[PDB]
């Protein structure tokens, strides 16, 4: 029974945001709202925004996971390669095994579920710092698509919910991922299409 | 499913809300064309009551949210998971109650042993000196979009005038959008 | 305290146009450009255009308000005597003002000022055509006893972006009598 | 200083801008002064900018606009569109909200803000005339007025125009004075008859 990919903004208005960084040859993540697809490097801070209408309660939790994209992977658990997975790089909160990290959030969470086995990073909701209107989380995807062994060239979604302490769903939204070394010049590739 | 038919009955009772408009500010806005109310999640609800004639000593004042659409209109009308558990109590209303009354201690909540619909009940006063209707201060406690809720389903609320025994003097009905921006979603609307 | 009824054309050359309809016995309403005075009958079709020289953007609006004319009465909000008070299902019964034949109309009780006013969508002429006509109706009689009770109002057109913000204003006085063409005639002698 | 150059540089491709001879006729959405070296446009209206070369850049090739203030005490300051226009919904699921400069009809527009600037740009790829046809057009849209409080507010702004090869190395850069107005063909006629 695959996780639920459907956008439900829900209660609190919830949409992600992306910066507008562009496919400067410098550039370690960027988005392309033409494909809802994010292009970034391994290990490499990922900014997702999150944007609500009304500020959720303290105690709200925002949950990443990754599924493959194609319904002939989708049952399929997103995992690191081997090679990944023994690289010395854990920062000593994240399991070797997972996809997704968060970056300079000490009370960041780790799941490997019970039941669908599938993993998955959760940090509690913060309201937007003084100056901005959104939420800034880093992500850091600790694979390469073309990872042999792991993704190996698969398409992935990341679904972002946003649920209450006692883990009610409030809110979903979802988005592609490219782990690359070029993200600049594969995101502009994939557009010339 | 509980009646919904209007029914002015002996007192001539009649529903009225506040012209307030759609502007970007306004918490809580009546459509005339849609019989619709857009309001904000816990925020107040002006409902006024009008009356020909004064009722009856112990004349009690109801209010209760049914679903709209035929498929959904055997479903009991209740918050979401989340809202039940949030800390937006004042001590009166059940935590599973979508609609509740502010600024009245002689509010009384039921769930009906029979139908398990939520309703609140409030004694019915006759207007302030100076003033032509009596004005019931509600608060909705879901919002319209809430996921394991209403869930975008629109619902009517039914307020019904009833003697010190339950008895039906009058009932009125209007749609209800609990929403972010009411006025917005008011001008969004008719534009249809 | 008092609204504005200083006339602004302002960004998009905002200005009202009338039917030319004359005096004769069977007008029902009848504008006077000597005395920028409409004469029209208690709840018939009174016909104001909109003339623009640049269309405002989408979500533009126009808003009706009445003020008494007179100086001593122009802080009393202008409202239908009881009689009238005591039929269309969307104007509050207390509005002297109504739109016909808009079902996108929005009536206003101001919170502040308690001063009524009706708006409607501004919406562009038709290809071919120079302005917009909105449709209103006066629901009470200059001379109703308890309401105008024979004091002259003017009538205040804004036009306001989706925010409310002022783009345009004019204003014209209004009589609502049984004999437009005769009460026109009779004023303009003077 | 800060401010980015604004220097016209035809450089080794020899680019320059064109517009259309669009007079000042009642219709007319948009309409270029040559004399002024000025657009008047109307507000989210097409807006054909020409892009003429000498001889063709490599494929990979990109076109930037970029707005700033003409007035040198404005020019340190972001041109972004006011509050009311940023939250209007007319939007195209590309453009940031914030971004004054728009380009319509190409599903590769790229929109950036700077890192450092902060300042917006929009970037589309290059592509050569079309068989029969002896310069580039893009369409441009300017999403809020010259006169709109608490935007540019009355103050004049330019476009300025870069061209730049695949690793964002300048080719060539031109620019012209924008006004976005409801009557571009009155406003282009009055700013004329001074001198
Ligand atoms: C033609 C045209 C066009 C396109 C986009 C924006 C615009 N100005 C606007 N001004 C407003 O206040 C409105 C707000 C809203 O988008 O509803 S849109 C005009
Ligand atoms: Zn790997
Ligand atoms: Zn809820
Ligand atoms: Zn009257
Ligand atoms: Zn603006």
């Amino acid at each position: 029974s695959v996780p639920s990919q459907k956008t439900y903004q829900g209660s609190y208005g919830f949409r992600l945001g992306f910066l507008h960084s562009g496919t400067a040859k410098s550039v370690t993540c960027t988005y392309s709202p033409a494909l809802n697809k994010m292009f970034c490097q391994l290990a490499k801070t990922c900014p997702v925004q999150l944007w609500v209408d009304s500020t959720p309660p303290p105690g709200t939790r925002v949950r990443a996971m990754a599924i493959y994209k194609q319904s002939q992977h989708m049952t399929e658990v997103v995992r690191r390669c081997p090679h990944h997975e023994r690289c010395s790089d854990s920062d000593g909160l994240a399991p070797p095994q997972h996809l997704i990290r968060v970056e300079g959030n000490l009370r960041v969470e780790y799941l490997d579920d019970r039941n669908t086995f599938r993993h998955s990073v959760v940090v509690p909701y913060e309201p937007p710092e003084v100056g901005s209107d959104c939420t800034t989380i880093h992500y850091n995807y600790m694979c390469n698509s073309s990872c042999m062994g792991g993704m190996n060239r698969r398409p992935i979604l990341t679904i972002i919910t946003l649920e209450d302490s006692s883990g009610n769903l409030l809110g979903r939204n979802s988005f592609e991922v490219r782990v690359c070394a070029c993200p600049g010049r594969d995101r502009r590739t994939e557009e010339e299409n």
